[PDB]
């Protein structure tokens, strides 16, 4: 049975791209039964059910398409990592979009689930909310191909469009690495410790995702069932490819970013031997003229020293050259 | 044969018969009324709780033909998760955690299960564990347990503690929460306490959750009486759990780590927050009493005591040289 | 055939020869009283302590066919842990450990086993063993060691040897605590340097226990003159025993890495602690100083100073100034 | 982008130029055209020809060069893709590689990497630059005055001689950094200031950057060193060995780099600890001898009356004498610290 | 220059000798020239034969020995090169070995590398030394007084045996540095000064370089140990072994020093801290009791008028009990902190 994990619930929309070489059509129904005809369509659909927390509908679609239902279980729980199975049916696959919040700097991860059936690639989302507009185009007017192609090609098509989207979040990233390893050592921050850990963490959560996502596109790149081998996996190929360019990317990131709390540590230590340099140097010229003026200021009665009209300045002689000395003696330090 | 744990003061058994028609249950403290179950034609569940008991444990071991090495393993609750497999049953060791909140430390009891013919004999420490789900199931005939055989309840019990792992990785995800926030307020030794606390937990978890993905990689795989018919895709799906969890704890520990170094950071910030209130007194006040000690002096001849813009003039100039030092610290604050 | 270890003063040597009824046992200093029992029929357990004494490491080497480069490194007591097998002896090397509490050091003597037909050649530096529990089994007849062969009195030391180890970590693990208090809780005037020596001590026994393992995995896999029938079974038992081990000392090496880090992160506020405090009071008493060292000028025209309305208002002044601050110090402290 | 499509995703537009060397035992021509059609001939030159195209963001001038040599339309993508791992793909005809040149700028110790892709075929090896500015010219030189034997040796050895000339290049680049670090780890045990930390983090970004690129590296040199299909096995796998040799010695020095800088800013925090204990050493020895002193000198200052010890005038003698005192007894106390 | 050409990296160019020691078990023949040619013939000895060549900054002469003996051109400029990791390469005449010396100063904590090459031909081994110095005189003093069994054996077995020596120096080396470790894991427990960071990071440099050496080494001898042409298996490849597990053993000794140096910047920092900590603890302390008594003995030499407390004829005595009550106040609050 089927419940799901997720977090969002305030949605619930289903959009449908039926299209062929010809002309292209699409509505947006809240009603599932409206979408199930399209299983047998003979021109490629792309059905999009955003809102899984509405598990009644993950069931209606699985049970009509004729899913497994431990598939539909995987499906509806959101905590999982990137993954393909191959069936006799259908492809099964399981994706993560991320979405980097700038100002506050979380990155949150919907999960995208998709289904290659027959001429059909059915969509799992969990909130309105995703990177696939560029494939909505593509269909909506024509540019290059994809009108022209099968729902094997459509699914090439969403996937790089996936995968493309993470570059983008890679560039987020880069440039707050940028920032951050400026605010460490020289313009520092309120909360440059808190954002480097924070940035730490999102790049574990970020490898976490993209080995197992470069695994999904290596198993669409090899064995491909019905993937049609005569055209399509070249694509599947270049999407592949860009999985480990993105991986290479982000061990670059963490391999950096492991390092600014020790630049971190090193400046303050700086700062902090700057601070007490000052006190010390000044504590180390006043302490003793103070302790000087202090005596002659003592009340007693045998001070010899004090009928001189000449004591008050040689005292003040004295106390500047011990002074003098002291500045001297601090050509080592400051 | 010697009982390793601490556990001393349970003992009890539950056995559970069930059928797709009927199931029967009874807790005896008499081995003998178990042992018949055997030869049972459904599925039983026998549940041996208080291992300290090793007479108990060997009876049983002996009726049902359990290798003696294998009682000697049952004993020693000191281990890793493991799996052995026979000609006529399968030996399972796995453990269940427990996160003592207080003391945020987490305690393991050892639960062993042997599956044969038509039985899954389970061998706990002490009263208390994770299954009672799978008792629920079979009680209130659930899902399709009472449908299926022994394998399944196997599949059942297994998946049932494997849950429980996420329950406690909600618990160590909550306290990583609240800490990496304590990490940057005052400074405090609790935070550092518990920083090392849950490093050391963590430690503990991972050393089980890696072997426990082994057990479960080899229940997926080879897998003889267990039936490839319907079985095996079930323990499929907490194969997968057991990786999800081992993840998550990879990704923990990695987190975890940086923790005592945002600490460190923080603390050194706030130290050298406090020194430069310090130096900024220390170096304006300084140098001003010094002045107000050189008058003061009870030195004969010293002429400016006598001039009457004498005492306004040091005002004056201790005041100048205060406000040219705060306007020096035009680089820090 | 030079002796590298440090071990001098002591020579025994004592033979356990033992059948299904009838053991002897002796101590003698002679050689060639137990050369002999090379042929004998049931198993024999030779146990020669002192291998300084090189001269006799040469005529039982020889006596028994012992290639000369095995004798050489039997001598050498600098060396990892091994297995080499021979047409018609396995040849084993292993460690035995001791702690000393108070001073925190741990001494390792060298074991070698040659295992030949039916004798269990064993090599000692020096008197001392591990292997008190195989002696007793033997004596009164317990366990079915007498009823087995010389390959499962291998098993028996080896067992004895590697459960040895568990104890060992007992030790270790006690340190562990003791030392992580003194970094948290109460230091003390060695902490750091003990934390050091922990660390030294956990690297000197990972380097021997994943070697250990080793030789396990290989008496557990392909096991030629060890009867297939019967023992591989229980050198399976030592073998997992001692990815136990290695798992603890991986996790123990783990635990004690972050040490350091916890003691700097208290030190660090500790100190925290300090600088709040001089801060605190430089902060209050440096500006009344100030003040006070004002009216102990002795300037003329002070009008203050005669305005007798004038020492009750510094008084004022002066703590009305300390007040402000204690209350701007409900922030720090 | 479409998936099919070709654009250039570098930075460097800026340049175009083509320059042909055309070589056999007995002469050789050369020259430099804007015209790419007047290069194309040479595809079935007889004697090795170098065609090296600097300036790809021209990618028309790289689908037409593509397209009459016959590299399937993938490849011309990822030559145009400049961010892109070092790598060596096989094919029927021709061998196509990726190559990555560096470039160290003092001052902003910072490095810059210009991507190079070779394709060998037939008798042509095609070079592909982003930017005016290379590492081959001493191959050129050996081609211009006939140097060692590359003028009788074939397209294979031409395409050896120039990874041999790129690959050499980076123990130019390594010479530079071990120097760096040496100067480094010694300006780590001087003052702290500022810039030590931060050379020292930009030494440690470089050495990042550079790992990532030489460990793709030695596989390409890999593959050309084992399986080699129109590469002369009779003489020219032992040079490619050669350079693979080199790419393992590279590999492993930037593991050493990479290795002993780890520890640089460890150094550094104990050195500059140990340098603030000093500072707090002179602080505490002044403060803590002159404190109570001043504290005496301000007892009697004190304007009491009935102040019995003012008077009785071996005194003031007998202050000075315990103020000195008790200095001395400080002094010799520290002889546990400084 | 082209790749081709044969030159010298290293940095020893003042020696240069000649030394062949053809044995056999009962005629030995040793002598030094400084002329190549003399050498040459023993090509084609029935007994085993050494010829040591001291001084490859002398190109000239590894040439036309690599020459005369028909060694292929690319290992002559690999012999010449002497930056470069332990290796070993087979051919079809003659087996490749480069190994390295070290030498490990005391005082000057660094330890410089010689290069030595090996290869085994006929029933000659040559032998290609940097500089005169090295750890294989052992070995002659075996031939020398046809000690053991090396008189008796063939050329392989020589390889052995100069293998074994000079892995046998490896154990003298970590003997050497462990010394070095005892001494500076004492000198951080007890003490901040320079020298100790300094020398800290040089062990963990050294180490590393030592890393680098030995796990290659391994690998050679891991070579040996398993294919073996015409190496005698019937005889030698069981000390080849012995030399394999030798390698072993010190490549674990040095993974232990590592792992061991890796702590120590991190307890010297631990020391430095307290230690720094404790100096400011009597700073506080001394700052927190005179600070406030320093304070009241100001107020009462203030010059006002009135001032009560002044001619009260106790004033005087009870300050001077406030004041120590007030200190003494402050000593037990300061049991907490020690
Ligand atoms: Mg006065
Ligand atoms: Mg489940
Ligand atoms: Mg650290
Ligand atoms: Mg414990
Ligand atoms: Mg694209
Ligand atoms: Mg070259």
């Amino acid at each position: 049975t089927l419940v799901y994990t997720g977090k969002y619930r305030e949605d619930f929309e289903i959009e449908v791209m039926n299209y062929s070489i010809e002309e292209f059509r699409e509505f947006k129904t809240t009603d599932v039964e409206s979408v199930l005809p399209f299983r047998d369509s003979s021109t490629p659909t792309w059905i999009n059910i955003t809102g899984i927390h509405r598990t009644d509908v993950v069931q209606r679609v699985g049970e009509f398409f004729g899913i497994h239902p431990l598939v539909l279980e995987r499906i509806l729980n959101v905590h999982q990592r990137p993954k393909v199975e191959f069936f006799e049916n259908y492809v099964f696959i399981v994706l993560k979009m991320f979405t980097y919040d700038k100002n506050l700097h979380e990155l949150e991860s919907e999960q995208v689930s998709l289904i290659l059936t027959k001429n059909c690639v059915l969509m799992f989302q969990e909130k309105i909310g995703d990177v696939f507009d560029p494939v909505r185009e593509r269909i909506r007017y024509n540019r290059g191909i994809i009108r022209k192609k099968r729902a094997d090609y459509l699914l090439y098509s969403l996937i790089d469009a996936l995968v493309d989207d993470y570059f983008v979040l890679l560039e987020k990233i880069d440039d707050e690495i940028d920032v951050l390893e400026e605010e460490v050592l020289e313009r520092p921050e309120k909360e440059t410790v808190q954002r480097t850990h924070q940035l730490k963490r999102n790049l574990v959560e970020l490898r976490k995702t993209i080995w197992p996502l470069r695994e999904v596109l290596s198993s669409l790149y090899r064995d491909v069932p019905p993937l049609i081998e005569k055209e399509t996996v070249p694509y599947f190929r270049r999407v592949y490819d860009h999985t480990i360019q993105i991986a290479d990317t982000v061990e670059t990131f963490r391999d950096i970013v492991s390092g600014l709390l020790d630049v971190y540590l090193s400046s303050v230590s700086n700062k902090t031997n700057e601070v007490m340099k000052v006190l010390t140097i000044i504590a180390t010229i006043f302490m003793p003229l103070t302790f000087i003026a202090g005596i002659y200021g003592m009340n007693f009665e045998y001070m010899p020293e004090l009928r001189w009209k000449w004591g008050y300045p040689v005292v003040l002689a004295v106390m500047g050259v011990i002074a003098v000395i002291m500045v001297v003696y601090f050509k080592k330090k400051k």
